[PDB]
This record gives C-alpha cells, sequence and structure tokens, in this order.
C-alpha cells in the first residue's frame, strides 16, 4: 500500500507503507493550514481547536 505525503511541491507525493503501517493519515493544522500526510502504524482521529486528523486503511486514501 501507498499513501500520499506532502513536500514543497504539494501533497500528491506517494510513499510506500510497510506492512505494519496499515493507515494513511491526514493531519491538518486548523490554525496554520499545514497538511501532514503519510503512512502510520497507529492513527487516532482528532478534532480539537487546533488539529483535525483522519485515518483510513486503503491505498492512496488520504486525498
Amino acid at each position: 500500500m501507498e499513501c500520499y505525503r506532502c513536500g514543497v511541491s504539494g501533497c500528491h507525493l506517494k510513499i510506500t507503507c510497510s506492512a505494519e503501517e496499515t493507515f494513511c493519515y491526514k493531519w491538518l493544522n486548523k490554525i496554520s493550514n499545514e497538511r501532514w500526510l503519510g503512512c502510520a502504524k497507529t492513527c487516532t482521529e482528532i478534532d480539537t481547536w487546533n488539529v483535525y486528523n483522519k485515518c483510513c486503511t486503503t491505498n492512496l486514501c488520504n486525498t
């Protein structure tokens, strides 16, 4: 599986997940609009004053 990740060129970059990294994350800073995307072994959904994070478990799901 792969997930999207972000760099200077945008958030369309692809990264291979290990077998244990069964999540793609999409972590958004609600204050700065920073996007943090990738593969992870653990993923907790978050919806606070400053953070939104969504978790998903299929290839390139963190659009």
